[PDB]
């Protein structure tokens, strides 16, 4: 048994005190006050404010194939730090996760690394090649969060739809990374006045709006509940909103940096600020603030993307697309929007749990008696530097290094043991 004395918790739109008795796994109470019994280990949470684990859907963690950029156990202690009790890896792995064999191999690297609870992705595709559709309900049974189409997979929309209803017969999302491969140009960031002022190919917005707007449609004719990875252009917010004013089931994610950052903070060439998809406009970044805001958008996700630093000192035309976010978003967002801004810490920790958590039918994401002991400890009230030195990813590409951020984990909890004490 386990008690977090001390800590404040969120009541309707308001923080109040409140201790928190852990048997086991599961929490046993929440009271204004708790005396311990035999055996008690001791968590003085110090008056900083209690949440429940955050949800990120979105996450790589590299391993297997990929281990130097980050591995399981570095990328899941990333999480913890970051306050993320669950996480759902990518497939663009190697192997990829689209066999049982593959499936059993990594869920034994997850029992034996993992910091926090996995849900993996599976890929919609053998290899992720996009010529021959993964076993479904074999899938499934070994734990497969979602198919999801990520890397150049599904070429044609008979794949897709053939795809979608395969999932809907299982009952789990088709989740997109939306992009045409016509339409990439060989580009490495926006397409628009800053690509133009630095001499670097640009990725036009309808890249990824021509797949959403195609993959809606093939997901009403299918029946599936279909994601769309990190939106960032307004055209694709506008299909989104549209498709599910047709009673479409779309539901669609945004990230930190795209919420945070456009085209005009990218100082030069420089591949920590390359991403896929890149940063946008102005217009662009309102149109994501706006869709979350009214709800087109459900959720906040990570797309945390671990790469070495020979690999990101490059020339964003060489360098690898992604940015390390596990451990910046919740201080990033809450600096930002809540003690700078109109957010309520109450709507951004639902960004990151509860909505994160309806959109896909999980169960987690609340701080309840009888939910699992999925917690974290955040001090709302100290500013510290975002420093690559303190990051327990293996990575430190990201743009955020320097930012001065509120709001920062010191201790997270997965089923009752502490996984991360700052
Ligand atoms: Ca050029
Ligand atoms: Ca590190
Ligand atoms: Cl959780
Ligand atoms: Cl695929
Ligand atoms: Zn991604």
């Amino acid at each position: 048994m386990k008690l977090i004395k001390n800590g404040k918790v969120l009541q309707n739109g308001e923080l109040q005190q409140a201790d928190i008795l852990i048997d086991g796994k599961v929490i046993k109470q929440i009271a204004p006050a708790i005396e311990p019994s035999n055996g008690v280990d001791i968590i003085d949470a110090k008056g900083h404010f209690v949440s429940p684990g955050f949800v990120d859907v979105h996450v790589h963690l590299r391993e297997p194939g990929g281990e130097y950029k980050e591995t399981i156990e570095t990328g899941t202690k990333a999480a913890a730090r970051g306050g993320f009790t669950t996480v759902c890896p990518m497939p663009n792995t190697r192997p990829v996760p689209d066999s049982v064999e593959h499936f059993e191999a990594l869920q034994k690297l997850i029992d034996d690394n993992a910091q926090v609870r996995v849900l993996p992705y599976a890929s919609i595709t053998t290899r992720q090649l996009g010529k021959e559709l993964v076993d479904f309900p074999a899938l499934v049974k070994e734990g497969a969060f979602a198919f999801t189409d990520d890397g150049v997979g599904v070429q044609t929309a008979s794949m897709m739809y053939e795809g979608m209803i395969e999932a809907a017969k299982v009952n789990k999302a088709i989740v997109a990374h939306c992009e045409d491969n016509s339409l990439i140009y060989g580009g490495a960031m926006h397409e628009g006045k800053r690509s133009k002022e630095l001499g670097i190919p640009g990725i036009p917005n309808i890249c990824e709006s021509v797949q959403i707007a195609r993959d809606v449609l093939l997901a009403e004719a299918a029946g599936c509940h279909y994601h769309v990875c990190h939106v960032s252009t307004k055209e694709s917010v506008r299909v989104i909103r549209d498709a599910k004013r047709a009673g479409i089931h779309v539901t669609a994610e945004v990230t930190p940096h795209h919420l945070l950052l456009t085209e005009d903070d990218i100082p030069g060439n420089n591949a920590i600020y390359k991403m896929n998809p890149p940063l946008r406009s102005t217009e662009d970044r309102e149109a994501l603030l706006e869709g979350l805001l009214d709800g087109t958008i459900d959720c906040i996700a990570t797309d945390h993307a671990p790469h070495a630093r020979d690999e990101k000192a490059q020339p964003m035309e060489k360098a690898p697309f992604g940015i390390v976010g596990s451990e910046t978003a919740f201080p990033l967002l809450y600096t930002h929007f809540v003690k700078n801004g109109d957010w309520t810490l109450q709507q951004l920790v639902d960004y990151l749990t509860i909505k994160p958590c309806e959109t896909f039918n999980l169960e987690y994401g609340t701080l309840k008696e009888n939910g699992y002991a999925d917690l974290t400890i955040i001090d709302l009230d100290s500013e510290q530097e975002i420093k690559g030195e303190d990051f327990l990813s293996k990575a430190d590409n990201t743009p955020f290094i320097g930012y001065k951020v509120y709001g920062n984990p010191i201790l997270t909890m997965v089923e009752g043991e502490v996984k991360f004490e700052g």
